[PDB]
């Protein structure tokens, strides 16, 4: 019915306690980790953690990529950079996605776009969480 | 009197308005601003912002580096990461300065220890914050 989540970064705990289920974006692709779910280990690709605190109640969380690590009991997620989506700002995101859009439409090969490419993820990532905590 | 103050990094506005003055870690060593300051460009180490907000009330930014702009009139001062110092974890600061410290006592050269030496400085820098907050 419940599990333990920790979310930390090497300079904050984002969260810590009983959660009914998250959804990060693991390496593989979007996951929901419920309570009794198998061990794993992750790398965690630029995009967002969806935290359902018990009382079916959300909190969103931007990060810039890190480690999901679900255990018994207990999960983890190690994060690079973590910003709680009521923190972010739109115009400094917005920004981001222009630079990178430019950097784009610059690519003189394709290891240049590539990350652009990655820029431009992370800029997308954030509005989204900007838009999902809104709701 | 007073002077407009922006505090950015790549995704958040950390603080945006009029202040008295303020004290960062230039790259010189400890900075204070104010009002009619003469323009300045400098490189932001490792520590602080105390931002003295009008009526005398302080708020305490750790700043892991950055760049500071002196203009007339604004004042702004780019992050690389920032934490607002009540979202500093005293644990995960504690930590690091363990990690850190036990560096240094492996220190098998003079590059390793300078590297260890950095790590420390910003395990120190963090928790001066979170004491600083406290009060």
């Amino acid at each position: 019915s419940t599990y333990h989540l920790d979310v930390v970064s090497a300079e904050q705990q984002m969260f810590s306690g009983l959660v009914e289920k998250i959804q990060v974006t693991g390496s593989e692709g979007e996951l929901g980790i419920y309570p009794g779910h198998a061990p794993l280990l992750t790398a965690i690709k630029p995009g967002m953690i969806r935290i359902v605190k018990q009382h079916g109640h959300e909190e969103f969380i931007y990060l810039s990529g890190g480690i999901l690590e679900v255990q018994p009991g207990n999960v983890t997620v190690l994060a690079d950079t973590a910003i709680r989506g009521q923190d972010l700002d739109e115009a400094r995101a917005m920004e981001a996605k222009r630079k990178a859009e430019e950097h784009i439409s610059s690519s003189h090969g394709d290891v240049d776009y590539a990350q652009a490419s990655a820029e431009l993820a992370k800029a997308i990532a954030q509005l989204r969480v900007i838009e999902l905590t809104k709701k």
